[PDB]
């Protein structure tokens, strides 16, 4: 990348402000901006490229050949047991919260067995993560 | 990316700006901008790109062959019980939740088994992420 | 990257800021921006870029072969049993959370069992973080 900004609240190449409370009298302004912006940004030159991928096997014998690729899940267990009674009670559950791997942001990029690439990878993540609010 | 722009409330390239109990008066303002973007952004130039895949097999014996490739999901168990009793009582459950794995975003991208590629690959997430508001 | 910023309230290229209880009298501004950017970036010049796979197996014998790829997710157990009872009381769980890995961001990239690649990667991540907010 070139120009990432995370802001706050408020972005401004330029910013005349003004708030509460204000007696904005006898003012002259005078602004001038000549603003060049120039990119010459991820340009590729190649005479020549070449990928090649050769498997050879000769009357060979091949056997119990297990080949697994990356992110293997198996054989898992969740218990959550949630056991409740009362004797003459006053329950108050506000704000009370049971979650179990709850998932936001899940990017997968080049997950395989066998990868032959050439090239750009680019992966950009903004947010404002708030979970819970009670009041 | 050239530009990534994460904003609070508010954008301005220029802002002349007022609020709350103001008094705007006797202002005068003169603004120029002469804004110049200029972009040549990935330009590829290639005389000559091979992609050659060769499996060649001359009278091979082959048994027990098991590929699988990423993600592989298998024998996964939830139990979550709620077993509630009462007796005699007064149940305020105001904001209450129960989430197995709630998902937003999932980009899957390049999950195979084999690959070969050339080129750009280019992911981008903003979000604003509020989970739980409750009064 | 060329710029991260990471900003906490406001970003502003030229600001001319007022607030509360002000007497913005008899001011006269002048300004004069001259900006120039320039960029020439990740620029590649290949004349010859050669990328050979092979595997050549000749009346060879194989057996018992297993090949697992990163991440390998096998036989977990989680239990969270809860068991409540009472006997006259008075139960206040204002904000009270339960969370069983929780996940926010997860960017996979370049996750394989044979990888061969040329080129640039990049991973960019802003966010701001809070879990709980309760009053
Ligand atoms: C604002 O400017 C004018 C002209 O220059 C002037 O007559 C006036 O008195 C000024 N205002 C104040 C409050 O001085
Ligand atoms: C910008 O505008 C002001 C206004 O008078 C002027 O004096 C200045 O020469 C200008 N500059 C350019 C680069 O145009
Ligand atoms: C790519 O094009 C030609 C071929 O090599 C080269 O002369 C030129 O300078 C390159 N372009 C850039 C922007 O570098
Ligand atoms: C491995 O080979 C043996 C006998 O050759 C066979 O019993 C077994 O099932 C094989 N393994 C798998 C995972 O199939
Ligand atoms: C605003 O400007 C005019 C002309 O310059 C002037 O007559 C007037 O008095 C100014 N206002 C104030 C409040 O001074
Ligand atoms: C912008 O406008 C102002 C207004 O008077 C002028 O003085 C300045 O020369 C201008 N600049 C350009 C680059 O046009
Ligand atoms: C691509 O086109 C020709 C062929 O190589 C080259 O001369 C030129 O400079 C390249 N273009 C850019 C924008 O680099
Ligand atoms: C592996 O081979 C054995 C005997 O050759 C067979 O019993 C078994 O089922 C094979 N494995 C699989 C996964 O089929
Ligand atoms: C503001 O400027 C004008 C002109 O220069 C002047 O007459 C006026 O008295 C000034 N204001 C104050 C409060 O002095
Ligand atoms: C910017 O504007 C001011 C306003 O008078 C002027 O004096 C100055 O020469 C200008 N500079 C350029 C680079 O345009
Ligand atoms: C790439 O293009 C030609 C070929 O080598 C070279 O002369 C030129 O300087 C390179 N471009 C840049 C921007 O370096
Ligand atoms: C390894 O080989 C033995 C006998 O050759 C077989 O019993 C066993 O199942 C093989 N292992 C696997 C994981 O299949």
């Amino acid at each position: 990348s070139i120009d990432v900004k995370y802001i706050g609240v408020k972005s401004a190449y330029v910013s005349y402000d003004v708030q509460k409370r204000t007696i904005y009298l006898n003012i002259t302004n005078t602004l001038n901006i000549t603003n060049n912006n120039y990119y010459s940004v991820e340009v590729e030159n190649i005479t020549a490229q070449v990928q090649f991928s050769k498997t050879v096997i000769g009357k060979a014998r091949l056997n119990n050949i297990t080949i697994i690729g990356p992110l293997d899940m198996k054989q898992i267990d969740y218990t959550v047991p949630t056991v409740i009674a009362e004797e003459m009670s006053y329950m108050y559950d506000f704000c009370t919260l049971i979650s179990i791997k709850v998932h936001n942001i899940v990017l997968m990029m080049q997950v395989t067995v066998t990868t032959t690439y050439f090239g750009h990878s680019e992966q950009i993540s903004q947010e404002r993560y708030q979970y819970v609010d009670c009041g």
